């Protein structure tokens, strides 16, 4: 059961690290090498009983080999079918918070009704204030997938935003 | 719930192809490049009502690529914890059917008593008679993960076993 949250963004942003933080398990390989993840990885999790599918994808860039090209094509296929996208941003590589200043082509390609949460990762390095805010109507979260600081704010956000109804 | 079936073997054996055949979707990326799969891939399926976790792994070898090396260590970790291993052999690379001939080091490393099914893949290229047999007490299945021929025999085997 549960809605689909897709984690997407540039290589090395910390997407698999976030998947692992959310799954509470080393589900995905994490290294400092861009293009570590190629296959789509999915974890089914629960937050206070609410089921949720978390989907980790290949970092989006010009592909360095055929496998990574296919992983990126599949990433877009998952984004297109997502219920929400977590746009993961390496906070050390940009100071911009509005995703139109970060990567407008990414934002523009997203399906019309698809909600996006901007996740500024690596707050442990940048020293940004942890937690939730808003920018141009998008949820904005600052956290560290590596240390786990601020990931509870994301969990609460997913709890509050990814709900659905059901019966027998 | 459901038992854990781990598909394991050399690179390019057709492990991800078999995952995709069993899962009925393009769950894993398939190419002719050794070391395509590195992360462990898991698909929960039901076969005629029976729940199974089918687990696809990095082809086993001494890899140079750091990520493939990690995937191979993780493949061994899955094998260690499996309820059955499907040992996939590329039928085009050997006529041998006994896994002791094919790759004794692999068979010897498996947990004591972990059941192993030898799967001779690429029967569409070799012309081998599809279906189930046995070798030295091991189940042996000849099939083509690409065309799907003989995969029904594997499905029935998993249900039975
Ligand atoms: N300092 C710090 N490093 C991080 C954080 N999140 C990820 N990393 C590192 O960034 C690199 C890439 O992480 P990974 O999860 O593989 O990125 P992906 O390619 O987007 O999946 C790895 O060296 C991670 O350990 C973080 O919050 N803080
Ligand atoms: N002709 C034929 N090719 C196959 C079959 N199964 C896999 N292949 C090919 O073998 C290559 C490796 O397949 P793949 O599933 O990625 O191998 P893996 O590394 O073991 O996962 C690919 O080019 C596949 O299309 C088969 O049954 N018949
Ligand atoms: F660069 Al990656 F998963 F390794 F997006
Ligand atoms: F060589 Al592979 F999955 F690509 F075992
Ligand atoms: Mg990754
Ligand atoms: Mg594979
Ligand atoms: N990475
Ligand atoms: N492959």
């Amino acid at each position: 059961h549960g809605m689909k949250v897709v984690i997407a963004g540039r290589p090395n942003a910390g997407k698999s690290s976030l998947l692992n933080a959310l799954a509470g398990r080393e589900a995905a390989i994490v290294t400092d090498i861009a293009g570590t993840t190629r296959d789509v990885l999915r974890e089914h999790i629960h937050i206070d009983g609410m089921p949720l599918h978390i989907i980790d994808t290949a970092g989006l860039r010009e592909a360095s080999d055929e496998v990574e090209r296919i992983g990126i094509e599949r990433a877009w296929q998952e984004i297109e079918q997502a219920d929400r996208v977590l746009f993961m941003v390496d906070g050390t590589t940009t100071d911009a918070v509005d995703p139109a200043e970060i990567w407008p082509e990414f934002i523009a390609r997203l399906p019309a009704k698809l909600p996006i949460t901007v996740v500024r990762n690596k707050a442990d390095i940048t020293g940004e204030t942890l937690g939730m805010s808003e920018v141009n109507g998008h949820a904005l979260i600052r956290l560290s997938a590596r240390t786990g600081e601020g990931v509870d704010v994301l969990r609460n956000h997913l709890k509050q935003s990814m709900g659905f109804d059901t019966n027998m």
